[PDB]
């Protein structure tokens, strides 16, 4: 998916902001200078600036915001790509958020829309046995259970996690042990949902976070 | 702010189903004319919609299913467009805030109690008035999210700021609302001081229940 020039402009300036070249409260260089420094025309620059405004990173007057105050989950992939010095455990942070938030919305789904939850978990049957397929399945199951809670804001959170979460999963689910543990987990969730054993969701999800995390910790070493 | 208004108008039309998922938008010239705007302003608006994932581009601007691609950034739009389901969206947000905060408040108290106390201490310097209180309440929940040591909880709170503070600016006009919150922050501070990590859950859930009752009787 080739980035067009306005996207490259936004990425380049966003990186500089997140990196601290432009501290909160500072002003970007004027258009003529900025476009010449980037080697772009000013029409493309203003398109890139539009993207930065939408990201919450700047305000046209361009004043630079504190990205830790204005950014949502939409910056997760950027923090990972930069391997930002402020979030050395970003990957671990994201898996911990997925685990702990999913204990909420999985329990809720089992009580509110168990028929939808079982429909989502059933997709684990007939998944292809390889990394990309499992990464997609796994995200779709957590996202589906988040919406099955009846509270679509959990689903919006999963949508925001999609990029970085599935990037992790595409690496993780190359391991056949990772795929087998996930299948066991989805099946156990389905069993819990079928029985109505809502009070067991917490331990099951916490245990899966722990066991998958041990496999992931070994695998992530081999990665940038 | 024309390009912002363009993006919002088109985003509203997508969420309202005027432009169906999988459709492609009218060509730029046609869309500019319909919106009564310039093509370069429309192109800035389209860049914004691509940035937020609502449309995808050697091919037209394809409309994504917004329930698959949108984040917390559409909360304010959902509330603006769906007057009849704001009570449910609002309860949904408050429930999310309540239950997610049980996680990150406990972690902050366990891992970084001094930082958690410094956030909670901001409750001592508030004007007893709606708009200032709504900002303080948000800043306490956001601050505790970051004080967990996991900034992704903070990014979540950042995404809820818009709609969450809008509710708060209505809610905290009520003096009981302000009183309950102050008591909640002081109770949080006590629990942190005591290391009573296992009590945050019930205290936060009780707050969410009791503030929701005040809110519901206001509504």
């Amino acid at each position: 998916d080739r980035q067009r020039v306005d996207e490259r402009i936004a990425t380049t300036i966003a990186d500089a902001i997140l990196d601290g070249v432009f501290p909160p409260g500072s002003t970007l260089p004027p258009e003529r200078d900025l476009a010449e420094r980037l080697g772009v025309n000013r029409t493309s620059l203003r398109q890139g600036l539009a993207r930065l405004q939408q990201m919450g990173l700047i305000e046209v007057r361009s004043k630079v915001n504190n990205f830790w105050e204005t950014s949502g989950l939409n910056i997760l992939e950027t923090l990972a790509r930069l391997d930002h010095e402020s979030v050395p455990q970003l990957i671990d942070n994201l898996l911990s958020v997925r685990t702990n938030i999913s204990t909420i919305f999985i329990r809720t789904a089992f009580r509110q829309h168990p028929d939808k939850a079982q429909e989502v978990l059933a997709t684990a049957n007939e998944v292809a046995d390889h990394a990309d397929a499992f990464a997609e399945l796994d995200y779709n199951i957590f996202r589906g259970l988040a919406f099955a809670s009846g509270n679509p804001i959990y689903g919006l959170i999963l949508n925001g996690m999609k990029g970085l979460y599935t990037r992790i999963g595409r690496h993780y689910f190359a391991n056949p042990e990772a795929r087998s543990l996930a299948l066991g987990f989805y099946h156990k969730l389905s069993a819990l949902c079928s029985e109505g054993a809502h009070d067991q969701v917490y331990e099951t999800v916490r245990r899966y976070g722990h066991e998958s995390g041990e496999i992931w910790h070994r695998m992530q070493k081999n990665l940038p």
